């Protein structure tokens, strides 16, 4: 393997439109594999770092971590992948030899866990992308906004090759995160009630999951009332717009629910919402799960007696799925009609029109928009 | 059943020496029981409300909520208890028919949960205590600093009659609170490491639980370095005093343990300790437990990524033990030589020297001082 010349959607500057550039993609080194991206979608996390809203801004940069693609070649030492394999890159990985990989509870691999500041590869600290000899930096070790990318093999999930990559690409971030937030972490019992603050693609995976758990009540909570109608299709039974109420939104919920919900799942990334997501669960057994990544440093607060009232609070990342281990299995779940994915997909654009995807999410019009390479 | 005259140590005024008086104990009304008290000990919670540290001063009052005694009579409607049974009054009850009692998760009876303001019985708002026809108020529905007391049956754990009442009386508050915090909420795995903040009766219960639980490293955290020596008997392998460190205490623990403890237990009620207790645990699988009850209203505060890096925060009450159902069981553990309680009892005084117990505890000289009626 040599260096590939391909198209990538490059961000040169914070909060500005992406540019399709001809870039050069270096070959994979030890433990890296080089992937042909076939399909990708946009996740809000891309937008947050694209706006350099919160994080250390780093530009120029190639975003994208929700994708479906094909292994083009593999690096030295790689035994679990080969050219031609159908794969999903995931923003956080699984080495199989750390305590966290070794743990039943955690997916925060000491090696391959999410790192949002890092713009280069693990191996040598260099970027595999460049234009005119200058590095274009990586994202979450995936950088899927390029026709070809290089990803550590540990962050690459081989899946059933008959799976349509243009549906199952959403399984690589948003969908599983919400889903897992519910099934693996909150773990609502049959008949129980669940509150979900945020109804984007993540929130709706969580809803799909609580329904999957047999929750009897799934309360959708969102500031954008226009997200409400579609939400019932994913298992949501009622929606609440905090603006439509004088009461504290957690007080609104506690009253709806003879005291508060059984589980809540936080999907938007607002600390007050987190505060609100925790305080809206029932005492004694309520468990709140935070999953939206916050931009503020605002503290989680509250009178401790809510806890001493035996309410638990768990935080999660990527639905606590182990990437190489579980995710191939989840994809199988769609072939098997447990999971209905087409409905998460509301827009489609060609790679050449990738900027339409930023526009749609920012207008609250899309859940997921699929971007198609080669167009 | 008629009225009883006996000795009681009555508090007429805050922070003042208790005085032994002859009082009258009315018979128990519906769902109540009258208990002959054999042994009682003091507790920091007694001193606080006795000092009128914070709440609403209420005097005259009969304090005491750790005791072992014998059922003398039961009021109409009591079926789970009869005259002669050995019991422990608990500061909080289990009505068995409220929403909390029905749950698997919670021990916070909607009916019988702790109340520090109430001076009379539930049934009728009246006190069963009097001197010359004037009420002496209850404390925590137990008032065990009396030869006889009347207690709602929901607050009485019928226990093993072979149990030495002069040992197992401490199981009804402080001790079980810590113990359960570990074993029921934190649930440290065999071999895991634990940090415990606060080395009072509660901490030492928590420390004891972790030992029982098979923790391999049990780190004690307290500002009074003089509690450190006695903690090793309770399973603590090492202690750290923040006053001996410039560094934030959570940062210190994290380097000592290569990232933070597997489990933590916050036992002081200091909010600053709550933040540290949560932040000193390991990401991915760390679980922090707050059990110390705050005396101030400061909010818990923390950066959200601390959660999303998959830490978990749980608060519990009375160690998540159900008063009527579980406390008898913890007592079996002492019987079966699983629980070593004796090491907690540092003093014994006759009921007549009850004011010494205040002194001993106020000089921080005691863990527990057992008080013996009839002397
Ligand atoms: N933990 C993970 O591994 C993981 C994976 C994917 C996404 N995320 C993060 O999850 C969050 C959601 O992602 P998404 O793609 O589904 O976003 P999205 O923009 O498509 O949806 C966000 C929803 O939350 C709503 N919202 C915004 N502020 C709110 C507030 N104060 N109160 C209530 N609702 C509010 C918005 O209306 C929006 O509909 C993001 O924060 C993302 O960075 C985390
Ligand atoms: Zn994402
Ligand atoms: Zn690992
Ligand atoms: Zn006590
Ligand atoms: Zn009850």
């Amino acid at each position: 393997s040599q260096i590939i010349r391909c198209k990538a959607a490059v961000a040169w500057e914070a909060g500005k439109p992406l540019v399709i550039e001809e870039v050069e993609v270096a070959p994979p080194q030890k433990h890296e594999v080089r992937i042909k991206i076939l399909f990708t979608s946009l996740c809000h996390t891309d937008v947050y770092f694209w706006e350099a809203k919160g994080q250390t801004p780093l530009f120029p940069r190639i975003f994208g971590h929700e994708a479906g693609g094909i292994v083009e070649s593999v690096g030295e030492g790689v035994t679990d992948l080969q050219p031609g394999d159908h794969v999903l890159p995931i923003f956080t990985g699984e080495c199989g030899e750390c305590r966290h990989c070794h743990s039943e509870e955690s997916n925060m691999c000491d090696l391959l866990r999410i790192n949002t500041e890092r713009g280069g590869m693990i191996h040598d600290g260099e970027s595999r992308f460049s234009i005119n000899g200058k590095p274009i930096y990586h994202f979450l070790g995936t950088s899927t906004f390029s026709e070809y990318t290089v990803v550590h093999s540990g962050q690459v999930a081989k899946i059933n090759p008959d799976a349509p990559l243009d549906k199952v690409c959403i399984v690589s971030c948003g969908l599983s995160t919400g889903l897992g937030a519910t099934l693996n972490v909150a773990k609502p019992k049959k008949g129980q009630s669940v509150a979900i603050f945020g109804l984007g693609a993540v929130g709706l995976g969580a809803a799909e999951g609580a329904r999957i758990a047999g929750a009897s009540r799934i309360i959708g909570v969102d500031f954008n009332s226009k997200r409400f109608d579609q939400a019932k299709e994913f298992g949501v039974t009622e929606c609440v717009n905090p603006k439509d109420h004088d009461k504290p939104i957690q007080q609104v919920i506690a009253e709806m629910t003879d005291g508060g919900v059984d589980r809540s799942v936080e999907c938007t990334g607002s600390v007050q919402a987190m505060i609100q997501a925790f305080e809206c669960v029932h005492d004694g057994w309520g468990v709140a799960v935070l999953v939206g990544v916050p931009s503020k440093d605002d503290a989680f607060k509250t009178h401790p007696m809510n806890f001493l009232n035996e309410r638990t609070l768990k935080g999660t990342f990527f639905g606590n799925y182990k990437p190489k281990t579980d995710i191939p299995g989840v994809v199988e779940k769609y072939m098997n009609k447990e999971l209905e994915l087409e409905k998460f997909i509301t827009h489609t654009v060609p790679f050449s029109e990738i900027n339409k995807a930023f526009d749609y999410m920012l207008k609250g019009e899309s859940i997921r928009c699929i971007i198609t390479m080669g167009a």
